[PDB]
């Protein structure tokens, strides 16, 4: 609503820091009171410059009205003293790549339950729903991947991360032109070669996210070196059809992988199809960790 345009400010004494999750600054697991106590994921900014604090408030103003069922919840900021604190919801089951791998055939064999095709479709439709929202707000993600998605209760999935992926998942990034760390395995030719990032390059990344889901979080093009990955993407070779993937879903992936950005399948059409397939194959079996 209209009131969401205005950033919510939170009192310092209402935030109880619990665990340092990692490391612009540190990330913590915390408890938040008088919000409605709840668990929260917080980002800190310690002794920053006037421009860096300006960037912090600018980011808060963007996040406050970027609200959707499938986007990680932003609760507000605390700017009383140092460090500056940005408050988000805590997604109980962590990053989606870790979740997918924890429910893979290897993890079962070594128990957890193997992720079903129905559960895969449920995860897929939720990410696509989040992407329809981001495209409607003219927001370009640039790093869509399962590592940058979160899992909550009842297999609820949302797009979100706390800026730790380039460290935690270092192998998923390549130093393009010897200057910028970029997720090449999730990128289309124009993004690798010309550094052009759009709604259409996010669609290509969504195709790769679908491949990840249906392969239990395996790294795309795992058989190849970084140079070989670029050669394949730019020449027109494609990722293999996952064993658990329905034919219509693989054809959807192929549509995300058109060389020409304006030839790629539209986000609304992708979501409608995934939503229809998920409803026809619903989730009902017990899931064990």
């Amino acid at each position: 609503g209209a009131m969401d345009t205005f950033v919510q400010h939170i009192k310092r004494h209402n935030i109880v820091l619990k665990r340092e999750l990692g490391e612009f600054g540190k990330v913590f697991l915390a408890e938040c009171y008088n919000l409605c106590k709840i668990l929260v994921a917080v980002k800190t900014l310690k002794d920053a410059s006037d421009n860096a604090r300006k960037d912090f408030h600018r980011e808060a103003e963007l996040l406050t009205n970027l609200q959707h069922e499938h986007i990680v919840k932003f609760y507000g900021v605390c700017v009383e003293g140092d460090p500056l604190i940005m408050v988000f919801e805590y997604m109980k089951h962590g990053d989606l790549n870790k979740f997918l791998r924890a429910h893979g055939p290897d993890a079962v064999l070594m128990p957890p339950t193997e992720l079903t095709q129905s559960q895969m479709l449920h995860i897929a439709q939720q990410i696509a729903a989040g992407m329809v929202y981001l495209a409607s707000q003219h927001f370009v993600h640039r790093d869509l991947a399962t590592r940058n998605c979160l899992v909550g209760e009842n297999l609820l999935v949302k797009i979100g991360d706390f800026g730790m992926s380039r460290d935690v998942y270092s192998t998923d990034y390549y130093r393009v032109g010897g200057h910028t760390m970029l997720p090449i395995r999730w990128m289309p030719p124009e993004s690798i070669m010309y550094r052009k990032f759009t709604t259409e390059s996010d669609v290509w990344s969504l195709g790769v996210v679908l491949w990840e889901i249906f392969t239990y979080g395996k790294q795309p093009w795992y058989q190849l070196s970084n140079n070989e990955v670029i050669e394949c993407i730019t020449q027109g070779r494609v990722l293999q059809r996952p064993r658990t993937c329905p034919q219509e879903v693989y054809e959807l992936m192929l549509g995300c992988w058109q060389r020409e950005p304006h030839m790629r399948k539209n986000i609304k059409g992708i979501h409608t199809l995934l939503q229809n397939l998920a409803k026809a194959s619903p989730v009902y079996l017990d899931i064990l960790g």
